[PDB]
């Protein structure tokens, strides 16, 4: 059900949103979550999704850390996606502010060809540190599968349309 979207490829498509309220209007099959190793979920992206949940989705992380240990910086888990949607890719970019390897951005993006369809963050940008325009690059150049991306930044959103 996704509404109000600018197509960027054959299958990108970005939208000026907040991704929780577009998660909540469309309750879409995917969506992801831009995670870091432990699954702590305290600010950006994954903080909002968190908050949305009630806090479901950190104890459902807590509890899958404590069965599995931490995620690989450029790796991904599913799980839930509670209220939001059926399910939640938890996908790890590198954070730059951290000093990791920009290299595994495209990694991370790799994670999303296992899903027709989904909702998403740029990741590795916002708080995670890196350029949002090479992210999107990345995302465009990896992604095969429907991406719909959702960028909050309003002056954000114009700059990456008006540089594509
Ligand atoms: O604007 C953006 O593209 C990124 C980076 C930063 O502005 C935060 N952010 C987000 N993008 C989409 N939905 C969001 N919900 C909560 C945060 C958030």
């Amino acid at each position: 059900s996704f509404s109000g979207y600018l197509k960027l490829t054959d299958n990108v498509y970005i939208k000026n949103a907040d991704i929780v309220e577009e998660a909540k209007k469309v309750k879409p099959t995917v969506v992801v979550n831009a995670a870091n190793v432990y699954l702590k979920h305290g600010g950006g992206v994954a903080g909002a999704l968190n908050k949305a949940t009630n806090n479901a989705m950190q104890v459902e992380s807590d509890d899958y850390i404590a069965t599995n240990g931490p995620l690989k910086v450029g790796g991904s888990c599913v799980l839930s996606g509670h209220n939001l949607a059926k399910h939640c890719l938890h996908v790890v970019g590198p954070n730059v502010n951290k000093g990791e390897d920009i290299q595994l951005l495209k990694s991370a993006y790799e994670n999303f060809n296992q899903h027709e369809v989904l909702l998403a963050p740029l990741l590795s940008a916002g708080i995670f540190g890196a350029d949002p325009i090479h992210s999107l690059r990345v995302c465009v150049d990896t992604v095969r599968t429907n991406v719909y991306l959702a960028v909050f930044d309003k002056n954000l959103y114009d700059k990456l349309v008006s540089s594509f």
